[PDB]
């Protein structure tokens, strides 16, 4: 085993090739599939895994009742191989958690699982399944983290956590973790910014995170930093607005776009100089559809012009959260860090007339070979028997 | 790990010994078994696996409705150990796919999964589960492939894909793939031929494929080629016609036999000089029954005489697709490439009054020791509870 | 890996310590557990496995209907770790089979699976899952074999097969198999003997088999042989009669005991000079109960006196088949071959009012430390929902 | 593989970080989950496992009827990875048992499973799954053991067993076991003490056990000993009484506290010089709630003062047994033996109106970093469909 270097650049990509689809909700109509939300993908040097927050319940069973609820003592972070349904019969137990992150440094898995009360939650860090550190809420108001993979460079892994209001100014911290132990942290000085649910990836030995402003931004905030946690902050400038909800596309801002700014959805983007690959919902108002857009000046420029759009999920179909994941050269044999992404396809409450909420997933990897747009939706027929 | 050499000849065989039977449909009446079609077997130097195209659904569940439909965004290529039922609890996720192939080069698995819209489908190639290439539709008319194993010689693996009409002239391409990357391709110049769903195997460092003419041939077309993709084409000459439907046996042709030539079924045959081992249905008109026939001059000669017939599935029982698979010396310890075959046993629509279509499988390997004919049919009692 | 020597003597034992219990039928009331009969245990240098003949159906499903029937094209030889229920989700596929044997030579598993028609059945031999030989019926009347483990000494494994009537004189052959290939066979010259379903074990480089006389013997026949297949034959002389059905105990015979001789049950015994450890049902008329009896002169002496009885299953509870299995020094670290046994606990038809027949199992290993009698029955409550 | 040294001291700990939660009962409402009680955790140098006593039945099936009953021939010791539900599809079979212990010496697992009749029960010892010893009841009155992990130092593992009344003086024995063989034992001379269900851990090459007085003590008895089995005995002195039932806290005793002393619950404590970490129920009278208390003089001092309390399960929620488990340096990389604990959350009879009794579990590990109190209860909604 060798630590992931993390020192190559992100691979340039022209489009997105489909990588996985689990069909979890369709399969759970009969099979024994966990009720889950907040899935994400992360890879080791040998395999990729889907992590997810269970609700300690199975689909089509009465204990799925009320699973719109975000935080409970029953939620657990578990993982299974990519593309398989999350069952009790194929899932590794990771941590007790209602908010999470995970990443592999080339040697072992780091998992971060937050549980406990809203006023005093505690993140439990594990390295190779052994508890190695904890960090407690510093603002006493729902300590919470990425819901996607952390990022690793040369034996150090990095994450972001938030504590404070989800509808006003909060507090945001960056962490450097080695072998599951926090070795450095800093509080971001980000007045008038809001960071939730960061999608962070490594690129040329530095970390870039694209997040969710739940307070007053319909474009996405970003934070980038080096191994010593020297950081920069901004908002994606493109008028191709990335959040949901959002306005119709128009001239953007390099600060928070107030129009339709409150609320949000976890997402991601990939920076390539001045340009950006944006994944977003197709609907401006609801978690419906998904598309990939290449805007060659959208990181730093405010116009609403773009060059390429690739369809992923059709506008009338359910989508949900999305997040980055990477494939390092140690896994692929390539000379660059490959960007990939996943989409959560949320079924049930609040939009559908069920007792439960759960998701399935799809994922894609960036290539420079030919690709095509389509719709790969969840495909379950609701309601279910239990509803 | 060492590349398969693929340089020995096919083992001579006098009969077919039963190797596996999964009983999937029987077991799926209660257990959590995928709705599948287009199964196939392929081996590594250590094990054999069943690959298959799921429908993103389980047997005896409502989401199995409409599974006569061939292409959807829910279909996935997955695999499980040979002889086990395909379940979410024992199946490896391979690719998102409504047409597929796979093969092991001695080092890692190559999978090929085609998804996307009919007018612009994309094959995603993976090597050890990592995307290594893509190829897009070149005729914009259902890019499609073998539905059985590709063939590997000395670190290069080979497949055939078709694009264009299934009821007229189409376009057929041969590919050479190394570590999941396309390194050579050629378009077969085959006016008046039709190639679908090729069953391809290695034999003395060259590849032989026996395929399905869906346009106007009731005998099977073949294509053989070396590593440089220098190819030859023809049709199996025997009057023991190989396709389904077909006429009653009579004097054959080394070109397409027009009588009952439209439509077809995936199949295979094994060439031994002038001779041929033909696997075919027992019914001339329907996907019923299965048998193996040794015709010692049937590759190159048009008579309707043969020497051996071995019963596999009775004429009153449902059959389906069939395909070759091989066991190389690196797996068996033999001095020759062993020929084997599988049969898909299709249940449900259109022949039976169900909401769904699914298959089970049986397989056999060639031996020079004593064998026997019998019928090993699917055995499920239809309809099911869901119907 | 090293071949099992097989040259030590059987360990002397004073009693039987409980080793496993699977509770398969109780668990299959809800879970996905195969309908099985003819289970047996066999060990490698690293683990022990339960082998069994499925009916290609699950408990409590309609396809379990009619499973009193012995031979069908749906039956398969599968295996799982000892003590686990046989499910599609934990079982390795071995062979298509309605009669079987298996054993590990220290390097790889040999499996023998007989399928095909009653008049022409064929045993398929596999070594490490690859077909290595076949043998066809020589009398055209249900070729059949042990339904328990074969026996291995120094790289050679040994079995017995029968072909011919189960109610009159038949033909019995001994086989020596190396790396899955038959290298020698002999027909036993056993006029007036009847051998079915032999339980064979190694002891000081020679094989001893204790079998079932279905024709006219209520004591058990035996055959012992060396590596060159030089054999001896006899019947267990004890008046503690071993078969079921049988008479009440009384003076025995060193030939077949005619009283209640027709029919039978598979069983076993362990020879220790003139003495014998006999496992038998408690009922003289039905497959009910089970007990272990130490008769210090019962191999060669005809009295009905014995020294020790250990209860295993109570007289009012269902039992079934039983068989030997051993644990070699390569597995245990001991200086002798440890004797063990299993019992099949048959539920359903013919004795119970169900549509199905299936079994669970228990097993024990011989020790020289303290032990105790009890009853470890199946414990399912019949009928089931499907009945 | 190397023997665990067991020569470092217990790690000092300021609080308890949540490690696992299985949600078994919730999941078993639909999935195939064993009815279990008497779970426990134990670790190797590579992983931690949950061991448990099944009832040979699944939740929400008829065979779960009557599972308030403690001892039957259907109960089996099995194990699964920590945090996963105990299912037939993920559980290793260990032993036939209605009382058990297990522990890993660094090389292989030792399991101890007691079965047989109440008047003559036999413990079967296995090492790497092979029977290595037995010990029979010496008082003919329910030979029984820890229901939690045994303790290993330098290749010797240690346990305690009891035989005789649970409501009066009984007989208690300590065992030293090497490679699954009993090499030493001694009968504890403990007139007027009562020891049941010991929770034993290693600490500086010696073993400390904290147990249950079911006769006449509401504080917990302890026994400590070196590798030669030279032992000391006493009761935890603290007026923070550890058993359930118990009185309200008040001045304690270093002998058995008679008030509310009959009956009990399995538990544990960790000694740190004069101090103690006590895990106990929150209710004085019922198996409800759970908490950890640090009493810095509570091992040797009788006051009812303590310094820290951490909430684990709320007073209105069901709890159950609890026990210690450790993580050795060979697993963690630490310089001390880490203390952890599990809690069984009992559902069903006698407190709830069901046909069955079963449990789920939670576990925590000791840390010197920040922690928080909460309630992590079972969460199933009873009764179930079967009731
Ligand atoms: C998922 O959770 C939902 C929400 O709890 C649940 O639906 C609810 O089911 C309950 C039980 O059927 C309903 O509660 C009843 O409502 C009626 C009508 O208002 C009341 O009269 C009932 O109270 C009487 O009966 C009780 C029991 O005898 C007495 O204790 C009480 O004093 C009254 O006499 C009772 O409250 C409730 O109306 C529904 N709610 C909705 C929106 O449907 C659903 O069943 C759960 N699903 C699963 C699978 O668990
Ligand atoms: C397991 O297998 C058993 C045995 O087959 C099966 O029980 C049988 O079920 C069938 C279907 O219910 C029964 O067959 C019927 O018997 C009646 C009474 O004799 C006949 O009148 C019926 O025939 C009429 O109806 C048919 C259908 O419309 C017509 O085709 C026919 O011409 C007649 O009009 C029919 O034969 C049979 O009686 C039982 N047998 C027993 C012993 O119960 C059982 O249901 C199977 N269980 C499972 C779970 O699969
Ligand atoms: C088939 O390919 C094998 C594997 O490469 C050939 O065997 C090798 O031959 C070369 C050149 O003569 C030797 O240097 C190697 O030592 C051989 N390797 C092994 C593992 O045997 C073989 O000659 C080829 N052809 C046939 C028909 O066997
Ligand atoms: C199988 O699928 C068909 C096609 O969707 C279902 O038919 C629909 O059923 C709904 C509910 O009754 C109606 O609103 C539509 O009129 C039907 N559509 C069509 C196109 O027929 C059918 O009900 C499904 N069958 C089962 C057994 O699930
Ligand atoms: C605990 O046991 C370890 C393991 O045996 C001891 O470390 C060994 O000490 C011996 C004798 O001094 C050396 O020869 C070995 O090289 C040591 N082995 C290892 C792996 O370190 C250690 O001294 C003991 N005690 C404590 C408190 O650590
Ligand atoms: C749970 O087990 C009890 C005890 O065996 C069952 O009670 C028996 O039920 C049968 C069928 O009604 C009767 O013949 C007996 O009179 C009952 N025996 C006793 C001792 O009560 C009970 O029915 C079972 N309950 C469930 C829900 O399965
Ligand atoms: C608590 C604020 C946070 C970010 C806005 O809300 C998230 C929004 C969610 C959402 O918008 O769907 C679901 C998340 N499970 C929830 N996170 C937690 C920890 O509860
Ligand atoms: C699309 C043409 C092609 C070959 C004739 O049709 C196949 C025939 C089928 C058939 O004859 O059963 C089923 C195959 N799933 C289908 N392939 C695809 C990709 O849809
Ligand atoms: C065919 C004769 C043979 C030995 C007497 O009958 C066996 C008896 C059986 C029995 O007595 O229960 C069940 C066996 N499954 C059957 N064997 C086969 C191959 O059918
Ligand atoms: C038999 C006495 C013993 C300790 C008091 O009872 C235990 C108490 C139990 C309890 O208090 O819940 C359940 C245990 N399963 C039981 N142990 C056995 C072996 O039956
Ligand atoms: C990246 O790190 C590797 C691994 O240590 C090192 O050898 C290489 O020089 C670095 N430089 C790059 C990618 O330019
Ligand atoms: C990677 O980390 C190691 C360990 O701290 C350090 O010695 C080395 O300089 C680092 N390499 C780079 C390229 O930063
Ligand atoms: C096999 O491929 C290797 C690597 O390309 C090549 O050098 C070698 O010549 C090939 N062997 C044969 C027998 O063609
Ligand atoms: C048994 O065989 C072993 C392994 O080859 C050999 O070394 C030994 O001498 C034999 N003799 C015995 C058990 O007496
Ligand atoms: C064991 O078999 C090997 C291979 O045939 C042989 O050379 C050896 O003599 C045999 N050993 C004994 C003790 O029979
Ligand atoms: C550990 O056990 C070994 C083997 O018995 C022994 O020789 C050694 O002295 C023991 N070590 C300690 C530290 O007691
Ligand atoms: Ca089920
Ligand atoms: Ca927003
Ligand atoms: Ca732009
Ligand atoms: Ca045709
Ligand atoms: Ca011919
Ligand atoms: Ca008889
Ligand atoms: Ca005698
Ligand atoms: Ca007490
Ligand atoms: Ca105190």
């Amino acid at each position: 085993s060798v630590k992931l270097a993390g020192n190559s650049s992100l691979c340039p990509v022209s489009g997105w090739a489909i990588y996985s689809k689990d069909n979890s909700v369709r399969i759970g109509s009969k099979g024994d599939v966990f009720v889950i939300r907040e899935p994400f993908i992360s890879c080791s040097p040998l395999e990729c895994r889907t992590f997810f927050l269970t609700q300690g319940a199975l689909l089509n069973d009465k204990h799925s009742n009320g699973t719109i609820k975000d935080r409970s003592p029953y939620r657990t972070l578990m993982s299974c191989p990519i593309g398989e349904v999350p069952s009790p019969y194929n899932s590794r137990f990771e941590s007790v958690a209602w908010s999470a992150s995970a990443c592999h440094d080339g040697i072992n898995w780091l998992t971060i699982g937050i549980s406990g009360p809203d006023n005093g939650a505690v993140a439990v860090l594990k390295y190779n399944g052994i508890i190695t550190d904890t960090i407690k809420s510093w603002r006493n108001n729902v300590l919470r983290t990425q819901e996607s993979e952390c990022a690793c460079v040369n034996g150090s892994c990095f994450t972001v956590m938030t504590d404070g209001p989800s509808n006003g100014q909060a507090s945001y911290k960056i962490f450097r973790i080695e072998k599951g132990k926090i070795v450095k942290s800093v509080e971001m000085n980000a007045p008038n910014y809001h960071y939730e649910e960061c999608s962070c990836y490594p690129d040329s030995s530095e970390i870039t995170c694209v997040c969710r402003d739940n307070w007053h931004g319909s474009n996405r905030p970003w934070v980038s930093f080096n191994q010593n946690l020297e950081y920069q902050i901004g908002y994606i400038c493109s008028g191709i607005f990335g959040d949901n909800p959002r306005p119709n596309d128009k001239t953007g801002s390099c600060g928070p776009v107030s129009s339709n700014g409150a609320n949000g959805v976890k997402g991601f983007s990939f920076k390539y100089g001045n340009g950006v690959w944006i994944g977003r919902t197709k609907s401006i108002s609801s978690r419906n559809g998904f598309e990939m857009i290449w805007d060659p000046n959208g990181w730093t420029g405010t116009d609403n012009n773009f060059s390429i759009k690739q369809d992923i999920v059709g506008i009338n179909e359910w989508s949900g959260y999305s997040g980055s994941f990477v494939q390092h050269p140690e896994l692929t044999g390539l000379d660059c860090i490959r960007p990939c992404f996943w989409v959560e396809l949320i079924r049930g409450r609040p939009k559908e007339n069920t007792i439960w909420t759960s998701g399935s997933s799809i994922s894609f990897c960036g290539v420079n070979s030919d690709t095509v747009g389509w719709s790969w939706p969840d495909g379950a027929e609701l309601p279910f028997t239990i509803d």
